[PDB]
């Protein structure tokens, strides 16, 4: 049943969450998001919080010019930041996908 | 582990699919009171308003920010379900 409220937040939302893992210590989520403008990365927790991580070798060169002028180049760079904000990244990304 | 990807979602998304449920049904509240209470069934997408629980108060807050669609029952297909979503996302602000 679960994978039918994957479906429900695809359509709704334009996120995926396709494996999770804990390695190392932290749990790592495989994201992707999208609307054909479509930017994955990993989300881990290792909470003392939220770590980014773009993963760009799906993408094309085209796609990533694409991508350089709508997402802001941190977008581009591995980061970190806690849960409070874990909106506001969201937000930040599906509108740059616009 | 089915949980903790509904609560990634959850502040990811800032809307919860509280239950699943002749047709796809599904229980849902989207916001951060500035909330929005609503069931989405697929047969095309139908958006069911649900106020059957807020105050008047809450239903006055709400319609002062909120499309008027929104209290409507109404219909659209799947391929802008996403736009609907930002609507309502970006307008509890």
């Amino acid at each position: 049943n679960s994978e039918v409220i994957k479906d429900l937040y695809e359509y709704l939302c334009n996120v995926r969450v396709h494996k999770s893992y804990e390695d190392d210590s932290g749990l790592w989520f495989d994201i992707s998001q999208g609307t054909y403008s479509i930017m994955d990365y990993k989300l881990g927790f290792v909470k003392g919080e939220v770590i980014y991580a773009p993963v760009l070798k799906q993408r094309s060169t085209e796609e990533l010019y694409s991508l350089q002028s709508k997402l802001p180049e941190y977008m581009f760079e591995t980061l970190s930041f806690p849960l409070s904000s874990l909106n506001q990244f969201y937000n930040k990304i599906a509108k740059s996908l616009n």
